[PDB]
């Protein structure tokens, strides 16, 4: 065979290895554009060295000859996005296992044997085709039983793997070379039960394509179930151990059913964060602030508040990242929080010590006291509060935590003791407290769409160190780890990562009794993978609920994505951005004046315009169409009368170019008007409300906005604190904005509004509009916060009171739900929904009523309805009981049966059921 050599340092390097656009997708298939129409196409490989030309300019390294071929159906189906790549066939006798042990490079040469191009090889595909099936049949991690322990880690390309055992003081007590299984590429080691509690890491000797060298490093277990402080070492644990469970743990049951669609529809979520809950509560014992155990402080304002929310209708607590995140140092001596001395901050943060704030280092003030004094002179021209806070954020205990370090171990900073197994029982104690004492189910936010880091050097790179270039999704040409998620994109489409995900979810389900999972950026996951995971988990908990959000994934070229459209009819829920945008107004991408111009139904679009908006009545009514559709579950087939009086199915109501209604059942849709990301509802209302809308009116706008969600058929979701008019001082993306901007005051003194300009890096372009609208009205106080809490609990209580609000089944929604005040002659801003329980709907689902009317008057005028004359409609007892503190205060139900609602009001009316099921409110034929 002609020896490949360089032509006869600059343009010369051009004839070396570059990029990584070669893809070894299966046993004998290599996809690479560089070998097209090339006489010589070879796959060179070196066990311990980097493939390169020798002193003679030749490639003496060993290789395998590749011949032209056409990609088969199998490969085309697995990797559609590479189906256009020139294909090359490898001999059936190639020792795949051996070549995968080192570096492989695709090289193409001309007839004379002169190099034309050489590139690195992406092997994820061949790894799955070769080892996946065998590897999938095995279980991983430090599997400790009473009988002994079996460690197993998947590392099909590693040349060596040793199990390093460490003492409690982190001294090596043993290094065991592991046993490799050729079929699976997995390494195992079996020992005695005396290894219980032992710390360990895997010493890897493996080639990493990024660095092009055989790396040597110790890595924690990707299947770790316990960890040392700050995740430096994994730990052997048996989660079944009674010593790791609170008393009565095994008997813990779900306080809320999730079996039928009707059950699921009652789901009413309170999205919370561990620090957001207790970091500021002085009634929570100091040692428990910012900890899982804060949920057990029954005497605290925070817990008492959650207890009442539960009693009033909130059914689920959704937790922001409580798996092991990487962005918070778990070593307490390296952290400084605002409640501590500024001197402590300077000692742990050199950036602060070298900043303009250095003068506060030897002051006797706490960081919080300094931030407080900086408020008065803070403004768009002197954003000093955020200036100091930005530095504080680098070394505090705060972060949302969407930075996965270990997927199946609880976060350590939220435990009172981050060293070892301690956090496991504490986490369980919290779960038990929420379900048993607070009466709410628990949902965990999971982030399998990306890892905190990748590469052979980053402290937090775990998966990409053990099996390089396999767990991350890479660019087809460069081989760089993609960052479309923000960070280090993962590859859920790869078999062993899909398995890791499912195995992880199984532990949270079985061992931590989590009731549901919310997938972050779910559309970055294949539809098939999410469904397979659900199938596996349902075998463990038949009533587990899966849902997620995204809507921005551009991975459709690689596989069918888990999107709103593709998940229709599957039973997997998705956050709907339809009602969200219609009621809040505008979109998450708005900045500058658009934030104020884009009013929503909740902030008076059309009916109470501010000085900058240009919204037309037509545009306002379109938002109302999206809102009504959402209140009916955002179903693709739901039939309504649109703004122009036309008969339209949900799929026909446009949402920025896409079909508005997309679901098969209302349980596949999660409605909301506020969430951890993007501005809070209150801050949006502050951006959009007309100058003349007073404080009281804005509180009602918050309630009216939330009413579209709470009284709607879709699953109800809301941000912790909406009931307290929560503000982040206009911060749009508060993930690292600390305790200061994320503060929730359970003592009810204020809503954290106007506490300094938000971070300039992300909100600086909004400083102008913020300065102009910020001081329109007074900042909410105890009176307004108590007012809002009452409104909120009134709404959740109403939702909880009747099964008619949560039908669950799409067909049932279509047979019972309808709307009035529709068409061209509608009274703008007035949403009127009817729910039938009469003879024509079928059986009576509520023995107390024959029908319900939901009227949301999102307008500054009193509105009169004649649609129910002669029905004997009555205002719900729940609202009547609230008197002048009700959202229905002032509502009039005359003799003639007409109903009149005051401005910014919400009324739930009922048709009392008598001896037998009555006529009800039959849906009108359209
Ligand atoms: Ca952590
Ligand atoms: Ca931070
Ligand atoms: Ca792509
Ligand atoms: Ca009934």
């Amino acid at each position: 065979d002609v020896v490949v050599r360089l032509p006869d340092d600059a343009f010369r390097a051009a004839f070396g290895v570059a990029l990584a656009d070669a893809h070894w997708v299966d046993k004998t298939t290599l996809l690479w554009p560089g070998g097209e129409n090339k006489p010589i196409v070879r796959l060179y490989y070196s066990h311990s060295s980097k493939v390169a030309a020798d002193s003679n300019g030749e490639f003496s390294d060993k290789y395998v000859k590749l011949t032209p071929t056409t990609v088969n159906q199998q490969v085309s189906m697995r990797f559609p996005h590479l189906a256009s790549y020139p294909a090359f066939k490898l001999p059936d006798d190639v020792n795949v296992d051996e070549l995968l042990q080192g570096e492989t490079v695709a090289i193409a040469a001309e007839s004379d044997g002169i190099l034309s191009s050489a590139t690195q090889v992406q092997t994820a595909g061949v790894l799955d085709d070769t080892y996946a099936a065998a590897a999938e049949a095995l279980s991983y991690g430090a599997q400790l039983t009473d009988s002994g322990v079996t460690f197993r880690v998947w590392a099909p390309t590693a040349q060596q793997v040793e199990l390093v055992i460490y003492s409690a003081d982190k001294k090596v007590i043993a290094s065991h070379p592991m046993t490799r299984d050729s079929a699976s590429g997995a390494w195992s080691w079996q020992g005695g039960s005396d290894l219980k509690g032992a710390f360990y890491r895997y010493a890897m000797t493996v080639y990493h394509p990024q660095s092009r060298k055989v790396e040597q490093y110790e890595v924690t277990d990707p299947y770790a179930h316990s960890l040392s402080t700050n995740s430096e070492y994994s730990q052997v644990v048996d989660l079944n151990d009674s010593a790791l469970k609170p008393e009565g743990w095994d008997g813990l049951t779900m306080p809320h059913a999730q079996k039928t669609k009707a059950d699921l529809a009652k789901m009413t979520i309170h999205e919370s964060h561990i620090r957001d809950l207790s970091a500021w509560d002085q009634t929570v014992p100091a040692e428990l602030r910012g900890k899982y155990l804060a949920l057990t402080a029954q005497e605290s304002n925070m817990v008492q508040h959650l207890k009442q929310l539960s009693a009033s209708g909130v059914t689920h607590i959704e937790l922001l990242p409580v798996f092991d995140l990487a962005t918070v140092n778990e070593f307490s001596d390296k952290v400084a929080d605002i409640q501590q001395p500024f001197s402590r901050l300077c000692e742990v943060n050199s950036a602060v010590k070298s900043s303009e704030f250095a003068g506060y280092c030897d002051s006797g003030s706490t960081v919080e006291e300094v931030l407080t004094q900086l408020k008065q002179n803070d403004s768009k021209d002197n954003p000093q509060v955020q200036a100091l806070n930005t530095l504080v954020a680098q070394t505090d205990s705060y972060n949302w935590g969407y930075d996965p370090f270990h997927y199946t171990v609880p976060e350590g900073s939220y435990a009172t003791d981050p060293e070892g197994t301690a956090r496991i029982k504490e986490f369980r104690t919290m779960i038990q407290a929420i379900k048993q004492d607070l009466g709410m189910n628990v949902i965990m936010d999971v982030v399998y769409n990306h890892t905190n880091a990748a590469g052979p050097t980053d402290r937090t790179s775990v998966l990409d160190k053990i099996v390089p270039w396999y767990y991350q999704r890479l660019n087809e040409t460069t081989g760089s780890v993609e960052s479309a998620t923000c960070c280090s994109d993962s590859a859920p489409e790869h078999r062993m990562f899909a398995k890791l995900i499912a195995d992880s979810l199984a532990v949270w389900t079985t061992d931590y009794k989590i009731d549901g999972f919310r997938f972050d950026l779910m559309l970055y996951h294949p539809k098939a993978q999410i469904l397979s995971a659900w199938e596996r988990i349902k075998a463990l908990n038949p009533d587990i609920y899966f849902f997620g959000e995204g809507w921005d994934s551009n991975q459709s070229d690689r596989f069918e994505i888990a999107s709103q459209i593709n998940l229709k009819g599957t039973g997997i829920g998705t956050f709907s951005d339809r009602l969200r945008d219609a009621v809040r107004g505008g979109g998450p991408f708005d900045s500058g004046d658009a934030l104020r111009q884009n009013q929503g139904v909740g902030s008076g679009a059309g009916v109470l315009p501010n000085e900058l908006t240009t919204l037309s009545d037509d545009q306002a009514r379109h938002l109302a169409d999206l809102t009504r559709l959402g209140m009916a579950g955002n179903l693709a087939d739901f039939v309504l009368i649109d703004k122009d009086g036309a008969v339209k199915r949900g799929s026909e109501i446009d949402y920025n170019g896409a079909p508005g209604g997309y679901a098969a059942d209302p349980t596949e849709v999660v409605n909301y008007v506020s969430k951890h990301d993007n501005q809070t509802l209150w801050d949006m209302i502050s951006y959009k409300a007309a100058q003349e809308a007073d404080l009281d009116t804005r509180v009602r706008m918050q309630a009216v906005s939330l009413a579209t969600v709470m009284l709607g058929q879709g699953i109800a979701f809301d941000q912790q604190g909406s009931e307290l008019l929560r503000s982040k001082s206009f911060t749009r993306d508060s993930y690292d904005s600390g305790d200061w901007f994320n503060r929730v005051d359970y003592s009810l003194q204020d809503n954290n509004y106007n506490v300094g300009m938000p971070r300039s890096s992300d909100d600086g372009s909004n400083y102008d509009i913020i300065a102009r609208v910020k001081d329109a009205v007074a900042t909410p106080g105890e009176t307004e916060l108590k007012q809002m809490t009452a409104f909120y609990q009134e709404l959740t209580a109403l939702r909880k009171s009747s099964p008619l609000f949560t039908l669950g089944d799409g067909a049932t929604v279509m047979k019972r739900v309808d709307f009035r005040n529709t068409g061209a002659d509608q009274q703008t801003g007035l949403l009127v929904m009817t729910i039938d329980d009469g003879m024509q709907a079928g059986a009576s689902l509520d023995s107390r009523v024959d029908g319900i009317v939901v009227a949301i008057n999102a307008a500054p005028e009193s509105r009169t309805l004649q649609d129910f004359a002669g029905t004997s409609l009555q205002l719900s007892a729940i609202q009547q009981a609230a008197g002048d503190r009700s959202l229905a205060s002032g509502v009039q139900v005359a003799a003639d049966g007409s109903v009149t609602l005051p401005a910014w009001s919400v009324a739930v009316l009922e048709l009392p059921q008598g001896e037998s099921q009555g006529a009800g409110l039959p849906v009108s034929s359209k």
